[PDB]
Protein backbone atom coordinates (compact mmCIF):
# COMPACT_ATOMS: atom_id res chain seq x y z
CA UNK A 1 0.00 0.00 0.00
CA UNK A 2 2.78 2.34 0.37
CA UNK A 3 1.32 4.52 3.23
CA UNK A 4 4.37 6.88 3.68
CA UNK A 5 2.38 9.05 5.66
CA UNK A 6 4.26 12.70 5.73
CA UNK A 7 4.03 15.49 3.35
CA UNK A 8 1.43 13.51 0.38
CA UNK A 9 -1.66 13.86 1.10
CA UNK A 10 -4.02 17.31 0.79
CA UNK A 11 -0.56 18.62 1.77
CA UNK A 12 -1.11 21.35 -0.33
CA UNK A 13 -3.35 21.13 -3.72
CA UNK A 14 -2.57 18.57 -6.03
CA UNK A 15 -5.41 19.85 -8.14
CA UNK A 16 -8.43 17.52 -6.04
CA UNK A 17 -11.28 18.29 -9.27
CA UNK A 18 -9.04 21.50 -11.11
CA UNK A 19 -9.59 19.99 -14.36
CA UNK A 20 -9.19 23.85 -15.73
CA UNK A 21 -5.15 23.33 -15.04
CA UNK A 22 -4.03 21.15 -18.57
CA UNK A 23 -8.28 20.84 -19.92
CA UNK A 24 -8.81 24.75 -20.32
CA UNK A 25 -7.50 23.93 -23.90
CA UNK A 26 -8.02 20.58 -24.20
CA UNK A 27 -4.46 19.30 -25.50
CA UNK A 28 -3.94 16.09 -23.01
CA UNK A 29 -6.90 14.12 -23.66
CA UNK A 30 -7.36 13.61 -26.23
CA UNK A 31 -3.69 13.36 -28.42
CA UNK A 32 -2.88 10.36 -25.34
CA UNK A 33 -5.57 8.22 -25.90
CA UNK A 34 -4.93 7.72 -29.33
CA UNK A 35 -1.14 7.54 -30.14
CA UNK A 36 -1.04 5.11 -27.69
CA UNK A 37 -2.75 1.87 -28.68
CA UNK A 38 -1.63 3.03 -32.15
CA UNK A 39 1.98 4.97 -32.37
CA UNK A 40 2.76 1.89 -30.49
CA UNK A 41 1.15 -0.78 -32.50
CA UNK A 42 0.04 0.17 -35.77
CA UNK A 43 4.11 0.03 -36.56
CA UNK A 44 6.09 0.01 -32.54
CA UNK A 45 8.85 0.51 -34.56
CA UNK A 46 8.91 -2.67 -36.33
CA UNK A 47 7.44 -1.09 -39.90
CA UNK A 48 9.91 0.76 -40.42
CA UNK A 49 13.15 -1.23 -39.54
CA UNK A 50 12.19 -4.72 -40.69
CA UNK A 51 9.97 -3.84 -43.20
CA UNK A 52 13.31 -2.23 -44.76
CA UNK A 53 14.94 -5.17 -45.24
CA UNK A 54 12.34 -6.19 -48.30
CA UNK A 55 13.53 -2.80 -49.92
CA UNK A 56 17.46 -2.12 -48.73
CA UNK A 57 17.96 -4.82 -51.32
CA UNK A 58 18.22 -1.83 -54.35
CA UNK A 59 17.16 1.58 -52.98
CA UNK A 60 17.33 2.87 -56.56
CA UNK A 61 15.21 0.08 -58.74
CA UNK A 62 15.04 -3.35 -58.30
CA UNK A 63 13.01 -5.90 -60.32
CA UNK A 64 15.90 -6.39 -62.69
Amino acid sequence: MEEGGDFDNYYGADNQSECEYTDWKSSGALIPAIYMLVFLLGTTGNGLVLWTVFRKKGHHHHHH
